[PDB]
Formats: C-alpha cells, sequence, structure tokens
C-alpha cells in the first residue's frame, strides 16, 4: 500500500536520525571503552552479573536493520550501556567515570533528538 510505504520512509528518516545521534554520542566516548560487546572470553563471569549486555556495535546492527521503532527503544539501549557498566565497576574506576562523562554529555544530545522527533513527528 501507499500508507505502508509511507510509514517506511517515516522509519527510514528516523533511522537516518537516529544514526546522527549515535554517532554524537559515540563521540562522547573517545577512549572506545562502549565501543564493542564486553568481552566473554575475558570476562567469563560477566552474564552472572549483566543480564542484558549492550555496546554501540551491537546498537549499529541494531540500528541499520531499522530496528529501532522510535527514540525511547533506542534511549533504553543507551541507558543500558551506561547502566551496566555502573554496575560492574566500582566507582573509582575508569570505566565508571568513563560511563558517567557519556551519561552526562550525551544528555544534551538526546534533549535536542527529542525534540527533533517530535517537531519533524
Amino acid at each position: 500500500s501507499m500508507e505502508q510505504v509511507a510509514m517506511e520512509l517515516r522509519l527510514t528518516e528516523l533511522t537516518r536520525l537516529l544514526r546522527s545521534v549515535l554517532d554524537q554520542l559515540q563521540d562522547k566516548d573517545p577512549a572506545r571503552i562502549f565501543a564493542q560487546p564486553v568481552s566473554l572470553k575475558e570476562v567469563p563471569d560477566y552474564l552472572d552479573h549483566i543480564k542484558h549486555p549492550m555496546d554501540f556495535a551491537t546498537m549499529r546492527k541494531r540500528l541499520e536493520a531499522q530496528g529501532y521503532k522510535n527514540l525511547h527503544e533506542f534511549e533504553e539501549d543507551f541507558d543500558l550501556i551506561i547502566d551496566n557498566c555502573m554496575k560492574y565497576n566500582a566507582r573509582d574506576t575508569v570505566f565508571y567515570r568513563a560511563a558517567v562523562r557519556l551519561r552526562d554529555q550525551g544528555g544534551v544530545v538526546l534533549r535536542q533528538a527529542r525534540r527533533e522527533v517530535d517537531s519533524i513527528g
């Protein structure tokens, strides 16, 4: 149908916007701490601690399959990156501290993303 096409164009454009959001958030992680899944070879107990691992590469795979229907779903995954790290790692670690900085700096980007998503519809 024409409606299904219009819906699909909307999703494509959301994907475009979320791709720019993802790039901006990932720039706030210059150390690349969050770039890839925590290695289960190197952290064999990880899934005993963290039930829903997340990382920027995994988000990018979902994004490119158009697997984010709305900004809430995308934000859920970003918050998992931060929150998983802040539980597994102690406050006095470079990992915890990187997550705090990513949360703080990402807030700004996500605030305007939400306005853009609502504005453009």
